[PDB]
C-alpha cells in the first residue's frame, strides 16, 4: 500500500525523484515557466545538470516525510504550512502540485511494480486540499 510505496521510493530515491520529475515536465511543458534553467534540454541532459538532481531529490525527500507523516493519505497541516510558506514556492498555485501529482500516478500505472496508486491519487487530492485550506491560491 501507500506506506510500502514511500520505502521502495526511498530505496532508489534519486532515480524515482528524476523520473517523476522528468513525467511531469514532459506531460505540462508550459510548467517550464517555473524551471526557466530546463528549457532546451532533454531527459539524459537534465539527469547530468547538478541542480536538476540535488533539487529533486530534495523535492522528493521532503515529498516522502510529508506521506510518512500522514495518516490515511491526509498530510499534516504544519506540512502543508511549510510548502505554502516556503520562498521557493511564493510563484505558485493549487494546480501545479495537482499536476505534479497526476504525473506521479500515471508513472505508478505504468510501471510494472504493485504501486497503490489510488492511495497517491488521494494523497495529491489531500495535500492540495490542505494547501488551500494553508493559504495557497
Ligand atoms: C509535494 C510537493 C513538493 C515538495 C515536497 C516540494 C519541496 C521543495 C523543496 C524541498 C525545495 C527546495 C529544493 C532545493 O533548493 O534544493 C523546493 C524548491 C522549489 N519548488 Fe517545490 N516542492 C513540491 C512541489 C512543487 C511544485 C508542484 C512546483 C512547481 C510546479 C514547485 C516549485 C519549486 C521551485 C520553483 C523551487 C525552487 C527552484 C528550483 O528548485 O528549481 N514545487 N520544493
Ligand atoms: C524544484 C524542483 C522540483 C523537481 C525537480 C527539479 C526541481 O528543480
Amino acid at each position: 500500500g501507500f506506506k510500502q510505496d514511500i520505502a521502495t521510493l526511498r530505496g532508489d530515491l534519486r532515480t524515482y525523484a528524476q523520473d517523476i520529475f522528468l513525467a511531469f515536465l514532459n506531460k505540462y511543458p508550459d510548467e517550464k515557466r517555473n524551471f526557466k534553467n530546463y528549457v532546451g534540454k532533454s531527459d539524459q541532459e537534465l539527469k547530468s545538470m547538478a541542480k536538476f538532481g540535488d533539487h529533486t531529490e530534495k523535492v522528493f525527500n521532503l515529498m516522502m516525510e510529508v506521506a510518512d507523516r500522514a495518516t490515511d493519505c491526509v498530510p499534516l497541516a504544519s506540512d502543508a504550512s511549510t510548502l505554502v510558506q516556503m520562498k521557493q514556492h511564493s510563484g505558485l498555485t493549487t494546480g501545479n502540485f495537482e499536476k505534479l501529482f497526476v504525473a506521479l500516478v500515471e508513472y505508478m500505472r505504468a510501471s510494472g511494480q504493485s504501486f497503490d496508486s489510488q492511495s497517491w491519487d488521494r494523497f495529491g487530492k489531500n495535500l492540495v486540499s490542505a494547501l488551500s485550506s494553508a493559504g495557497m491560491k
